[PDB]
């Protein structure tokens, strides 16, 4: 009945570090960060959660290299996270604390993976940045709500450039981990200061992926394109493309940084979409730590449909996305048609990034 599930999950918590493209706050690079002990447990819990949600519905008798496919973006902390989530599926306690080989870490890739990061890579997609800066009117109005807090942050960390919209978002996420992990030293980030920065971050990132057709295509179009490439085979009884386990592989788990959850949510919420039968606000949909998007494919006799379930963070209840004009279980061809507008192929995306 349930035949196949895609999961994309934000990676487990890692030692607070600066983002590439972010301001220098920690003076250590997040790309060098270990998962925290909490982050390893969170990643493992996700796999235990997913097994309980889906193992028996998918007809899987044993989670192993044939039955699930753990993938991740090209960052150690995301790759470690995805493999630990796999350990949770398998119920392999000791692999949670494994020091995964460089080899086991690289073996979490798939062909379209790196293209998913093109739109935020410096110099690689200038048209995406032109189109984000074109929304400066709305950005200024949003930032006007938190500019006092940004000024206090910049007072302590002068590298934060309020003129760079991503610096406000990336400073908030950096400070959020720092407050969690070192609370004694973080008493200056009060509840009101962080909640204020969080609102700015939510509104900026949601604007950056949904305000215009070009922002939606460039940030999320390749996600749709690869998903449909896969579902065109699954819906014919064939294996997910490139899945190591072939037809045996019933679950794909993709561990990412926050920006790809945001982009994936945006790609699944064209105008008129609902989350639990209500319009969404930027603040409510902002994917926190522990967030994941679940893409469930159903088959009733010969009829395939797709259901989209979103968990916005740790301990948050799942909510179901409904596309405009479709049901919770949206028949496959209608679902794909509903999402054609902002889908884009790799060849098209490279041209659209540069033209
Ligand atoms: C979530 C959509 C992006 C919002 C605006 C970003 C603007 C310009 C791109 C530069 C920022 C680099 C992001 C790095 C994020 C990461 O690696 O986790
Ligand atoms: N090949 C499918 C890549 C991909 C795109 N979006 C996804 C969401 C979840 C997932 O497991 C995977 C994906």
């Amino acid at each position: 009945d349930l035949k196949f599930v895609f999961v994309m999950a934000r990676g487990g918590d890692f030692v607070a570090g600066d983002y590439a493209g972010g301001p220098k706050i920690i003076n250590k690079e997040a790309k060098d960060s270990e998962l925290t002990e909490q982050g390893k447990q969170e990643a493992f819990q996700l796999g235990t959660k997913l097994s309980g949600l889906y193992k028996t519905k998918l007809g899987v008798s044993k989670w192993d290299s044939k039955t699930y496919w753990p993938v991740a973006i090209s960052q150690k902390r995301a790759q470690v996270s995805t493999l630990i989530t796999g350990a949770g599926l398998e119920g392999d306690q000791s692999k949670r604390d494994k020091t995964w080989t460089d080899q086991e870490l690289k073996a979490t890739s798939f062909p379209a993976m790196e293209s998913f990061s093109r739109f935020i890579k410096p110099s690689e997609c200038p048209n995406y940045l032109k189109e984000l800066l074109a929304q400066q009117g709305e950005i200024t109005t949003i930032v006007k709500e938190c500019i006092s807090s940004v000024q206090q942050v910049k007072s302590k960390y002068p590298a934060v450039d309020e003129k760079m919209p991503q610096h406000i978002w990336l400073a908030y996420e950096t400070l959020k981990k720092l407050k969690r992990q070192q609370p004694s030293s973080s008493t200056w980030m009060t509840d009101d200061l962080m909640k204020n920065l969080r609102e700015c971050s939510a509104k900026i990132t949601w604007l950056a992926t949904t305000k215009t057709d070009t922002l939606r295509k460039l940030s999320g179009g390749l996600l749709l394109n690869d998903l449909f490439n896969d579902m065109d085979q699954i819906t014919q009884g064939k294996a997910q493309p490139n899945a190591p386990g072939g037809k045996d592989s019933k679950l794909n788990v993709f561990t990412v940084s926050q920006f790809l959850v945001i982009s994936q949510l945006a790609a699944f919420m064209p105008e008129g979409s609902k989350l639990n039968n209500k319009a969404v606000t930027a603040s409510d949909i902002y994917p926190e730590d522990g967030s994941h998007v679940d893409i469930e494919m159903y088959q009733e006799n010969n009829k395939w449909s797709v259901k989209l379930v979103y968990v916005s963070g740790k301990d948050k209840q799942p909510q179901t996305i409904t596309l405009p004009g479709c049901q919770e279980k949206c028949p496959y061809e209608q679902f794909k048609s509903a999402l054609q507008k902002y889908k884009i192929t790799d060849e098209e995306h490279q041209k659209a990034c540069k033209n």
